[PDB]
């Protein structure tokens, strides 16, 4: 157990320029006195902390201390506190210099090299041989699919709708998370997060740069003519083509796509993919898979449309027949199921889909130009909408953040606001306008925070942090990004900066939230593979993956087991394997940390 420095930095460090604040935890009223030294012990700045209070969400007396201006690049840097009485008057070391994300960008992206079901993950691509391993859900006995996979058991308490009985392939895609279901809905803002970056890259004339180029990141598909981040990308789309229901299986639903296909009941961590031995099922077809389906194929299409336009047109034909049978069938949602005796995966539960339509409708309009798309995107509710704080999926009630896996009409406003599309030019600039008014907003709450985060408590029963919380505070930051393309305004930078920083160990935790980052790095998540605390024979997972974070509703029994019930919501969080509630890793959230990482890099050139 290393010990938590009272100075809480950023434990890789900061570019040059931009806002610097460290978290002081210290029980003085009054300033205290800081020292910047080098690695050689040298005093390089001084300056006084400045008190701030009780901060409610750790329940630490923290002061601020700034060093924005200091620019001098630098390895080893570490704060000290000469006058304060404690064991731990300093921080970690951290650096100052241009490439902190510059790797970390890659790593992020690697995460869904990893994660791909139904091809070998070997070297070099893996990073190392530890991490190689046969394919998973090739048909191969012990799996049970994924190449012929039927409908789930009309017998099963929790089966959901009637379906059919046939049979699909279904191979290919990512795994979710820890385990080896693979999910439409949640897979849909992880690749359409993964074409947002390129697509904006492109538009900035950076498409030649980092992994937006072919030969960009380490993968099979690193030599073959297309965008290396448009190749992983492709690997989830082709697999969201396989889960759209034919005539020859149900012409009443035909065009409608299976939510997710998973295990009949859930495994146990310390297996890999091709070991797991569950039957293999669909689950029934879901008004938001389908929307999430044609969202990201429109997108997908206008993005292939010059270097692969077959692979584009049928992206593009494929949504539109998503289109039109979602809106026949606006109503078939995925219901939640629990997690114990019941099916082997995730619910991805959600009942509104107002803005699933909202967003496919953006985005086929944006790729398309057609009237059909833009009356009803205009007409939407959600119309031009970017949420600072939510009100869509149920769950997502009162959060603070702007867009989640279920909540989705921010996501079609962003492609409004970033492609040129044929809407009023007002209309788009309103639609930019209500992106730097959320920033804003998610500015002022790092302000009010200790810790300097852009979300705050949630404003619904239970209140605290949410499940995933890190991800609500990588989504917001994709909007501040957008906020500084839109306005010029480096304040935005700086809010991305912070919130960079409470996740790389600025926090109530001193726990950077990234796999092989940091001092205090992340170390155990929950999953199958990745799982040295489960039998040390297992691999320490790769770099650059980020863990969901705190979670005060108490959701897994590790997490019930290891702190009591009155633990401050920024301190709801172990280190640990199986605290599944606290401690995931998530396409969902790794998709936005890669957008996020390449982001700043970026910036930093």
């Amino acid at each position: 157990i290393l010990p938590q420095p009272d100075v809480r930095v950023n434990q890789v460090g900061y570019l040059p320029e931009g806002k610097k604040v460290a978290t002081v935890v210290c029980n003085s009223t009054q300033p205290v006195k800081w020292q910047l030294k080098n690695a050689a012990g040298v005093v390089v700045l001084e300056g006084y902390t400045e008190p701030k209070g009780l901060d409610k969400d750790s329940q630490d007396y923290v002061h601020w201390l700034d060093f924005s201006d200091f620019a001098t690049e630098g390895i080893g840097y570490y704060f000290e506190l000469p006058t304060v009485n404690s064991p731990t008057n300093y921080s970690h070391p951290f650096d100052i210099r241009k490439d902190i994300y510059t790797q970390m960008k890659y790593d992020a992206l690697a995460f869904f090299y990893h994660k791909r079901s139904g091809i070998p993950i070997e070297m070099p691509y893996a990073g190392g041989e530890q991490w190689t391993r046969p394919a998973g859900h090739i048909g191969i006995e012990p799996n049970k699919g994924d190449t012929n996979v039927p409908t789930w058991p009309q017998d099963d308490e929790y089966a959901g709708i009637p379906q059919k009985n046939y049979t699909k392939d279904v191979t290919g895609g990512w795994y979710d998370a820890g385990d080896h279901g693979k999910y439409v809905v949640n897979g849909g803002i992880a690749v359409w997060t993964l074409m947002n970056m390129y697509e904006r890259a492109k538009i900035r004339g950076l498409d030649n740069w980092g992994p937006y180029r072919d030969g960009g990141m380490n993968i099979p598909e690193q030599n073959n003519g297309y965008p290396d981040i448009l190749d992983e990308a492709r690997w989830e789309i082709e697999f969201f083509k396989k889960m759209q229901v034919t005539e020859k299986e149900d012409p009443s639903i035909a065009g409608m796509v299976h939510h997710k296909i998973h295990d009949f009941r859930w495994t146990a961590l310390g297996m890999l993919p091709h070991e797991d031995p569950q039957p293999r099922y669909l689950r029934p077809v879901s008004t938001a898979a389908t929307l999430n389906f044609a969202a990201t194929l429109a997108q997908s299409a206008r993005l292939w449309k010059d270097y692969d336009p077959t692979f584009a047109a049928d992206c593009l034909e494929k949504a539109e027949i998503a289109w039109q049978a979602a809106l026949k069938h606006p109503d078939i949602y995925a219901e939640y199921t629990p997690g114990s005796g019941g099916p082997g995966g995730g619910p991805y539960n959600d009942d509104y889909v107002g803005d699933e339509f909202y967003w496919a409708a953006c985005e086929l309009y944006v790729t398309t130009g057609k009237d059909e798309y833009k009356n009803y995107l205009m007409n939407s509710p959600h119309y031009l909408e970017m949420p600072a704080k939510m009100g869509a999926n149920g769950e997502d009630n009162g959060l603070w953040g702007c867009f989640t896996w279920g909540t989705t009409q921010g996501l079609g406003t962003i492609t409004l606001a970033l492609v040129e599309n044929g809407l009023p030019a007002t209309d788009i600039q309103k639609a930019r306008n209500n992106i730097a008014k959320a920033a804003d907003r998610w500015l002022e709450n790092i302000e009010e925070q200790g810790y300097r985060l852009p979300i705050k408590q949630a404003e619904d029963e239970r209140g605290g942090y949410p499940w995933g919380s890190n991800s609500f505070i990588l989504n917001q930051m994709i909007v501040m990004g957008y906020a500084y393309d839109f306005t010029g305004d480096s304040k935005y930078l700086d809010g991305m900066f912070d919130g960079i920083s409470y996740l790389l160990g600025r926090n109530a935790m001193d726990q950077s939230y990234v796999t092989g980052y940091g001092e205090r790095p992340l170390q155990n998540p929950h999953d199958r593979f990745w799982t040295p605390q489960t039998s040390k024979r297992f691999p320490a997972p790769p770099p650059g993956i980020i863990s969901g974070g705190p979670n005060s509703r108490f959701e897994d029994p590790t997490i019930n087991a290891a702190v009591k019930k009155d633990t401050p919501p920024q301190k709801c969080f172990i280190d640990h394997t199986d605290s599944w509630s606290t401690n995931e890793i998530t396409v969902n959230w790794n998709a936005p940390f890669a957008w996020v990482t390449a982001y700043l890099d970026q910036y930093t050139d």
